[PDB]
C-alpha cells in the first residue's frame, strides 16, 4: 500500500484499501472510511466493480439524460467519486470551506456554495437527482468567476471547473463530441 493519502498526498493516520494499493485519511475518503469491514474496498475499487459488472455502462450517454437520473446507490457513489476527484486537486483548497465576500467593486453571490457543503449534502442524502449535485458543483465555480471579475484569481475557478468537467464526462461516460 501507498504511504501517502491518495487525495491530499500527505502521510498521517491512513486506512489501506484491501483490493488496490491506495490509502486514505479517514475524512479524505468519500464517504468517510467505514468503521469495521475487513476486507475494505475504497471508492476507486467500487467504481471499477460497477463498470466490470455492466460493461455497456461505458457506452456514450447524453448529459441531459444523466442529470435526470435519480440518486440511487450507484449514482450516489458516482457523485461521491466525482467530488473526491475534485478534492484530489490541490487547488480545491480555495473552494473547500465557506467563503466570504468583501471586495471593492464586487457584490457577493446570492447563493454561496463550497465543496464541504456539497460533501455534507451528499452525506445527508439531500440530492434526489444527479442534476442537484452537478448544479451545486457548477455554482461554486460560477460564483467565483462572477465575483473575481478581471482579477487573474478568476483562473483558479476555470482550472478547478475543468477538473470537475473532465471527470464528470469520464465517470458518467458522456458521449464524446467535437
Ligand atoms: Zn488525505
Ligand atoms: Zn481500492
Ligand atoms: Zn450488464
Amino acid at each position: 500500500n501507498s504511504n501517502i493519502c491518495e487525495v491530499c498526498n500527505k502521510w498521517g493516520r491512513l486506512f489501506c484499501c484491501d483490493t488496490c494499493p491506495r490509502s486514505f485519511h479517514e475524512h479524505c475518503h468519500i464517504p468517510s472510511v467505514e468503521a469495521n469491514k475487513n476486507p475494505w474496498s475504497c471508492i476507486f475499487c467500487r467504481i471499477k466493480t460497477i463498470q466490470e459488472r455492466c460493461p455497456e455502462s461505458q457506452s456514450g450517454h447524453q448529459e441531459s439524460e444523466v442529470l435526470m437520473r435519480q440518486m440511487l446507490p450507484e449514482e450516489q457513489l458516482k457523485c461521491e467519486f466525482l467530488l473526491l476527484k475534485v478534492y484530489c486537486d490541490s487547488k480545491s483548497c480555495f473552494f473547500a470551506s465557506e467563503p466570504y465576500y468583501n471586495r471593492e467593486g464586487s457584490q457577493g453571490p446570492q447563493k454561496p456554495m463550497w465543496l464541504n457543503k456539497v460533501k455534507t449534502s451528499l452525506n445527508e442524502q439531500m440530492y434526489t437527482r444527479v442534476e442537484g449535485f452537478v448544479q451545486d458543483m457548477r455554482l461554486i465555480f460560477h460564483n467565483h468567476k462572477e465575483f473575481y471579475r478581471e482579477d487573474k484569481f478568476t483562473r483558479l475557478g476555470i482550472q478547478v471547473q475543468d477538473i470537475f468537467e473532465k471527470n464528470f464526462r469520464n465517470i458518467f461516460a458522456i458521449q464524446e463530441t467535437s
